[PDB]
């Protein structure tokens, strides 16, 4: 019994054509895809106002495809899962850094977080890699003074994902750049020949930050987007699989997995309970997190039946099923946190 999963580069607003190819491939094959997961520049634009948001160069500043799938005049034929990159509309993102639906059928992963489907653990990490950037926190509501800066990776998400794996191993982990110095664990010598250009950065090609939690975590599949190529290598027992863009061949893969169990769209234990144990540290609203905590101090303090009376308490207020909600998305902001502080409270601290 096995599973077909559509892994997808980046998208840069095609849906439509996006959704065509998966079909295509549902018909030359004759396998059932059971959902697909895009590794960012998504470009999820409600409307016009949105492209204030939206760091591209002039010439690409376009609404895209996405405010159809938003409106509800397509609908997306299959369960999409996706990470942010540096092409999109952050300020919806950052409303849903914690995570959320932007219409039917897609389902963004937050700044960073870990979802299980059909018995697999899923990582996303959103963003792409300055150095300037990383220790910046997060300022809400979102002001087009920090267009430039929204989609930058943050460093703490290194802290927030470290000892995922801890109790199970990550299957496939998502970034958007690709985690730093894992160009030259491939063909490099014929990538350069596709993609000259690259030869220059040399190792250090990529995001620091993903490289730390790819060596941390080692899931078995790690996905990028961003360098428009496609490309494989291997790092110990990960395997590394880039991706292209949309309106090209390279854009989208295949992933064939063992299926066990069939199981809708779940929030992780793990990830559920890190994210209530370091509530103190995104209690600030207007800026996040406060980093004179420290996220690995406030993460140690997680045991066995604290872990237990959590998700307890999740699945009660909030359910373990990741669902749809179609409010909009500065109440989605508020409810999760609201749910969040109100279950850090619950425990005793
Ligand atoms: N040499 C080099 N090129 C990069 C790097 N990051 C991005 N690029 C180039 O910039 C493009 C970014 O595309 P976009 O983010 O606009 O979709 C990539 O496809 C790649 O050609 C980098 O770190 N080094
Ligand atoms: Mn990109």
């Amino acid at each position: 019994q096995i599973q077909h999963i559509a892994i997808v580069g980046c998208v840069h607003g095609k849906y439509r054509e996006m959704y065509r190819q998966l079909s295509e491939y549902e018909k030359s094959t004759g396998k059932e895809i059971s959902f697909v997961i895009c590794t960012g520049d998504m470009q999820t634009l409600r409307y016009e106002a949105d492209l204030v948001y939206l760091k591209v160069p002039p010439k690409y500043k376009q609404m895209g495809d996405f405010h159809l799938y938003y409106e509800g005049k397509e609908k997306a034929p299959y369960l999409t899962l996706f990470i942010g990159g540096n092409h999109e509309s952050s300020n919806v993102l950052l409303h849903l850094y914690n995570g959320g639906f932007v219409c039917f059928n897609m389902y963004y992963l937050g700044v960073c977080s870990c979802i299980n489907i059909n018995g697999l653990r899923i990582v996303g990490v959103s963003g792409i890699y300055k150095s300037f950037d990383e220790k910046k926190p997060y300022t809400y509501p979102p002001s087009p003074n920090d267009v430039v800066s929204l989609f930058h990776t943050r460093n703490y998400v290194i802290q927030m994902l470290s000892n995922l794996s801890q109790s199970s191993q990550i299957d496939i982990s998502l970034s958007h750049d690709w985690p730093q110095g894992i160009v030259m664990k491939g063909n490099y010598k014929q990538l350069y020949r596709f993609q000259p250009g690259f030869k220059k950065d040399g190792a250090s090609l990529g995001s620091p930050i993903n490289k730390v939690i790819l060596n941390t975590l080692k899931p078995k599949y790690w996905i990028s987007g961003h360098m428009h190529c496609e490309y494989h290598a291997e790092e110990g027992p990960t395997h590394f699989i880039a991706l292209g863009k949309i309106g090209y061949k390279n854009a989208i893969s295949y992933l064939d997995l063992p299926l066990k169990q069939k199981t809708d769209l779940e929030y992780d234990k793990d990830w559920v309970c890190n994210l209530i144990m370091t509530w103190p540290a995104f209690s600030n609203k207007a800026q996040f997190p406060d980093l004179s905590y420290s996220i690995s101090e406030l993460l140690s303090k997680r045991t066995k039946e604290l872990d237990k009376k959590i998700i307890e308490l999740w699945e009660k207020y909030i359910g373990l099923k990741i669902i749809y909600d179609s409010d909009t998305f500065d109440i989605q902001f508020t409810s999760r946190r609201f749910y969040i502080e109100k279950i850090y409270n619950e425990l005793n601290i």
